[PDB]
């Protein structure tokens, strides 16, 4: 059907039909009069796991024969959402399964429904280590992602009553077709026990154990034949565990709760035992896999181990990886500290993804010490030492020796897991221009002062398979018609697009599409969720994790500004919008659910209002996750990227949006600083406080009260959500709200608020002239190039693991 | 190599080898460079069960079409052990699949040890629900068998310092290539909660629910291309389920902890409340299954549901059936009392097992009131109209009402479920002749006065496929070079082999096989076990589980009188033996522990004695299971069926040494009668009490003493075991052995003991015989036809299922 889709031909789609018909026969055991769309799917899936299969395994005996210096991405989280359409656009199979499947009576894209996503991640975090994934492939990396495989992802979440509920997300109850199970390299995994010293050094005695099995999931490039690995550990009792005996079985589940469900905290650090025995987990599991490796390849020699071997640290998360490295090279290998300390610092890097105090990992000391007793041990070592050369370096400076402690003192004593990263690794970098340059500012200028060639910036990006040639095929399609379809994986082409800003040909497609797209997902909406919207008006999207700082409630007090404008004169033009707002709070996190039950609670109020008509309609998209994404953000005109400057590290979405054709609206924060940089401020909507107009507020104190007395419209809204209009029969429902903005809020939404409306009229008056809405359309998608996750991955490549990036096509 | 093993075909072999190579490379992702002898057992075993997919989808439809009365055999165990080398003999695959692997360089039965048992049973009763599945499909019958998957089967024991450590049966590590998950029939199973009553009858409500998901697993039939279900269901939480969050979704644990693990008991009853879960689970899952199947076969006439359905409760462990079906038909589908009664009876049949009083099922009142509030009315309300039948036919007679009752009055109220399966049943059968006139005589007796019609025999059998052909094809082979193979679905034809027992060809052929046998078994013990035995001594062996009545003990008495008289007179020729026992005990059965403690005991002091030398050997056979009987049983020369008369009810071991070439030692107890019977007694060793001479001691009353007094190297053994003489470490280790056999035997081990031991004189004379010994052995297994579990199956499908077995070949 589309060029970029790849070729049907009739040997390809007889050979898929005939695939098709055996593991229905054969693997689901089923025939065509019991099959139900299900049974269809998983015949597709195995069809097209059978082409990944020889190019798997003669990648990884390539990478034995020339033996590269092997890169090793740790991550709790790998945020893969679905996999079946992403295999047939990196293997150029898509029209060939799309005319095979038709052929049989089927319809691909409803069969693609079916796939459950992989939900192993939170968010921004999670999708980065996927969008890696696929990059370090793409530009043929030996790289491979090790993680957890959670039995249990991030919860599905349903609105009851318009508050969220949250189901357990069973995501492998119909079987898994893309893993492979690898039983035979299982490996132990110490807790507890305690330290003896003998003569000969200190040894880890009378542990506990869990063993450690992985399981395999294919990373196929982009069409060059490559296919890494992601490699994820599952819990297991050993055989002999516990062992009245009933019991002693019935609590194996004791072990195998390590590996059964992600911590469902988004930028929020929770101190509990069962997430230090996670992170611990994939540490030891992962480092032991990587040694074993590094032996096999081509008496011991680690002085070359960090020529082979780099480790990347996805957070803090997996730091323990230090400790761990220096425990086996010191206890295990018997080399000197200083020969260990040397070959860490060298193989480990660590990129830190936020500011944020409540997200900093600070481990209690009397938790290390039962659980992890020898790794406490060589903690306090590793800070001796470093401590010993902060002082050699500023002698005399005693608040800076406590300042940069890996130990930190008070009620409880805590080990700070950023410092212990900093001191542990060759390289630290933040994830957009802002963000690095506030971590040598502020949190970590200790650090950058003792250590000035350790810091670096490495800016976000996104995948442009996933993100536009998988999502968005009809955008996709016609960038290759005017430039061919090299610019796939290398995403700079766009520029070329700039030359067809005045195309009226060019400008008539670009807005096609998106009305294509917005009509496709009004109808998505109407078909699983009952919901009915105008598909000619504005679609105003904010979509990610609920959070304070991200200000979802700046969207909101917009969001009545409007009604309450449209009520006092009805009979006015206004451009009609329709605003959608989704996204998961942590279950734990109560004004998260609040803001959720606020957000519901208007659209209660505007979509039934008889004199508002469809002018403005308010929805809250159920279940937000990457299946989700792909759906919504092709659709969107108005990308909202809106939290307080200074505190979103770099943002991704924003990527997702802009390469999609939506304008932004937003802060100078994070990445958008730079998206607008490459556009030029022109075709950006900025407004609000900079960085150090956030800092001089802080100076003088900042006092909500002021903005509520100045501002009549503020103080309208205010007034509404006290009184109970949005919650007539609970009118003090959103008192916590209300208290929380006028008195304790640290984000600042009241400061913005007026900006941030004056901004939107703007926005409104662009979309009333299509022809200009759409060419700033175009300078935003022609601009989006630097924000691909390629050059992201190039970046890491040269600047920090010292390997070269290779397009170069391995033998099909 | 062999003709029972079927065509070596050119094009065959050639498929056969293709396929193994495809799996290896697609289902395994490997290549020959990195595969492991357990890589190529999945290749093929993946291989052999491509053969059996297209016969088991045509099998389901032929039923579907066909329509017939459906079997379905509830069991809480299936003792299956291993499936490959089955399904090559029931397809005729062996000798193809052999050639196949060895032209890749391959040894087939290397790879044949690398499958996992499917342990999913105790011992008779668990082999029984085996054998009946194979002869089922070989008989053509549209049958089911329904069960627990449980993740963790019957423990594996490992023997260390002479005494039975547990370690968990983890046999789904790997995987399991034989099974098909369907969680598109996954079912709910209610427990708790309470009843409600309406205008419109009982409600039971506020219950918990946990999904049933069913696992299938193929049954091929003897070279008939039928393929019949056995359909297993694992317990799952709901999504929903205790839905702060993450201990939500820990706390899944506890609904799927139901089938976690194998009950490892035998011949005893364990009242605990997981248990009891356990048995509601299957039938609650499995009669949704069967009614669904009825509905949407071919408003709904019940009436027509027992020509359709036929339910076989193997033992009272499924008992809940009977009102399980009645709460359906009358609380669902609002059937009235009598009618649904009725249905009810004409449905359910009942085997029984045991006459233990320790074996029977009496479960608290109390725990069916908290888990079951609505099955405790329905079996009150049975009982009440059952009482009122019984004081009908015996008017006046009160103690029979209070003897018939299926609640049990006392220090806590139980309720009977033999007593609720004979009322519910319209059959009621025991194992063997002797075990269902027992029944009639003594614990069933009133039941029988009332209605005398309900009781049957059915005697026991074994499935001449995997316990002839599969475990012995030397012997097999010699017999189908004289009488052709149509024995192996026909057994009663070995009758022809009497023909034969003046041969000299023959009888040299029978020799020699069973020689090989214990050659091929010696050798096995040395490589695993590193145990050195004499292939020229009798094979003198007693595999079962260990349980008191089963005798262990008089065994062990003799192996030290045999010690004991070599000693005495060392330079006196004695016929040389190697005894082996072997067998599990449950975990919490102490004397059974006990036991096992003496016979390694007794091998520590007899195998090292230097005067005795190779003239005896006493080996403890570890962890005896299905796999280990198919080697063992073949190698046999003497068979120990050792029971006190009346305990055992038939036993399944002595018809598999019968079929191979062993002659038997036993008592008048359970089949060995018929065994007898059908060999003549001539050809038997037959020695001891029968259940009228245990009956005269009992009403006298048994005292041991009378028998130490009187037997002087009784004495000696006694003594020897007070005084240390078996623990010169621990001098009192067996004084709980002593104390029992002196003070408290149930089961009459001193009463026996002379009779036993004259008798194993005459096996001793008649093995110097070399030819008589043969010729003795050929009388056996010529008369061995009768034990064939087809001629039981047969029996069941005219008597009490009625409907017609079938040796028709469906088409290929
Ligand atoms: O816990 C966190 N979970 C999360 O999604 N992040 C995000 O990481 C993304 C990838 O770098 C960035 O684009 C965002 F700025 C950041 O908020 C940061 C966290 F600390
Ligand atoms: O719990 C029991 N576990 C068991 O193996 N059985 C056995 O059942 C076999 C099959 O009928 C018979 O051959 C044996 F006589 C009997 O002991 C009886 C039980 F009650």
């Amino acid at each position: 059907q589309i060029s970029v889709r790849g070729l049907a031909g009739v040997e390809n789609v007889t050979e898929l039909k005939k695939n098709f018909n055996r593991h229905l026969h054969f693997t689901l055991v089923k025939d065509r009069n019991v099959a139900t769309p299900r049974d269809y799917y998983f015949a597709l899936a195995h069809t097209v796991r059978d082409h990944l299969v020889g190019r798997w395994i003669r990648t990884q005996q390539h990478y034995y024969e020339k033996d590269p210096k092997r890169i090793y991405y740790l991550s709790l989280e790998f945020y893969m959402g679905r996999t079946l359409q992403n295999t047939m656009v990196n293997l150029a199979l898509e029209n060939a399964c799309d005319e095979a499947t038709y052929q049989l009576g089927l319809d691909m894209e409803e069969l693609e429904e079916i796939e459950e996503d992989a939900g192993l991640g939170n968010g921004g975090l999670g999708r980065l280590a996927a969008c890696f994934l696929d990059s370090m492939a793409t530009l043929g990396l030996a790289a491979y992602g090790y993680g957890i495989r959670y039995e249990f992802g991030i919860f599905n979440q349903k609105i009851c009553g318009g508050w969220q509920m949250e189901e357990a997300d069973d995501w492998l109850r119909y079987g898994n077709p893309w893993e492979k199970a690898r039983p035979e390299f299982t490996l132990p995994v110490h807790f507890y026990g305690r330290v003896e010293h003998t003569s000969q050094g200190a040894k880890w005695v009378d542990t506990q154990v869990v063993l450690a099995m992985p399981y395999d999931t294919p990373v196929p490039g982009y069409r060059n034949n490559v296919v890494n690995t992601m490699r994820l550990w599952s819990a297991k009792a050993p055989n002999d565990f516990n062992l009245g005996y009933i019991q002693a079985v019935l609590d194996r589940n004791l072990a195998e709760n390590i590996s059964r469900v992600l911590y469902p905290n988004d930028n929020f650090f929770e101190g509990k035992e069962l997430r230090l025995k996670q992170e611990y987990f994939v540490v030891a599991a992962t480092l032991q896999d990587i040694i074993r490796r590094f032996k096999s390849s081509k008496r011991t020699n680690f002085d070359a181990f960090p020529d082979k071997v780099a480790i990347q640290l996805n957070d803090t998360h997996p730091s323990l990886a230090i400790p761990e490295l220096m425990r086996v090279l010191v206890d295990l290998e018997r080399l000197d500290w200083d020969k260990a300390w040397e070959v860490t610092v060298k193989t480990c890097a660590y990129t830190n993804h936020t500011v944020l105090p409540e997200a900093l990992e600070r481990w209690p000391v009397h938790l290390l010490e039962t659980l992890l007793p020898r790794h406490l041990q060589i903690i306090y070592e590793i800070n001796q030492r470093f401590l010993n050369r902060v002082a050699a370096a500023f002698p005399g400076d005693v608040d800076r020796l406590r300042r940069m402690s890996l130990v930190e003192e008070g009620a409880v004593k805590r080990i700070n897991m950023a410092h212990l990263c900093i001191a542990g690794s060759h390289a630290v970098n933040g994830v957009a221009r802002i963000h690095s340059e506030i971590l040598k500012k502020t949190i970590f200028k200790d650090f950058y002062e003792l250590e000035p060639h350790k810091f670096q910036n490495k800016t976000n990006g996104i995948t442009p398979r996933r993100w536009l040639v998988l999502c968005n095929p009809g955008l996709a399609e016609i960038i290759a018609e005017r430039i061919g379809e090299e610019y796939i994986s290398d995403l700079d082409q766009l520029r070329k697009l700039l030359s067809y800003v005045d195309d009226e040909a060019f400008i008539r497609d670009v807005a096609k599409v998106k009305q294509e797209n917005k009509l496709k997902f009004a109808a998505y909406l109407e078909r699983e969720y009952k919901v009915h919207i105008n598909p000619n008006s504005l679609f105003d999207v904010q979509v990610k994790r609920i959070h304070e700082y991200k200000r979802q409630l700046l969207n909101c007090l917009h969001v009545i500004t409007l009604y309450n404008r449209i009520k006092k004169e009805p009979n006015k033009f206004v451009v009609p919008r329709t605003v959608m707002i989704g996204g998961k709070a942590a279950p734990g996190y109560h004004m998260a659910k609040m803001i959720i039950k606020l957000i519901t609670a208007i659209g209660d109020v505007v979509n039934h209002d008889p004199v508002v008509g469809d002018r403005l309609r308010v929805i809250f998209l159920e279940n937000y996750r990457v299946s989700l994404a792909e759906k919504v953000i092709p659709a969107a005109d108005l990308s909202e990227q809106i939290s307080t400057a200074g505190t979103e590290a770099s943002g991704t979405g924003n990527m997702k949006f802009m390469l999609n054709g939506a304008l932004t609206i937003g802060t100078m924060d994070g990445a958008n600083v730079e998206m607008a940089e490459e556009a030029g401020e022109e075709n950006f909507f900025i407004f609000g406080m900079r960085v150090e107009d956030v800092d001089r507020l802080d100076q003088r104190g900042y006092n909500a009260q002021e903005y509520y007395d100045r501002i009549p419209e503020l103080r309208q809204i205010i007034e509404q959500l006290s009184s109970g209009f949005f919650s007539p029969k609970q009118p003090d429902l959103f008192k916590d709200i209300v208290n929380m903005l006028m008195h304790h809020d640290r984000f600042k939404v009241f400061a913005d608020y007026e900006e941030y409306v004056k901004c939107q009229e703007r926005v409104s008056a662009l979309y009333k002239n299509p022809r200009e809405w759409t060419r700033m359309v175009i300078r935003n998608i022609a601009t989006s190039g630097k924000f691909s996750s390629d050059r992201t991955i190039a970046q890491y490549a040269r600047e920090i693991w010292g390997v070269e990036p290779s397009r170069q096509r391995l033998p099909a």
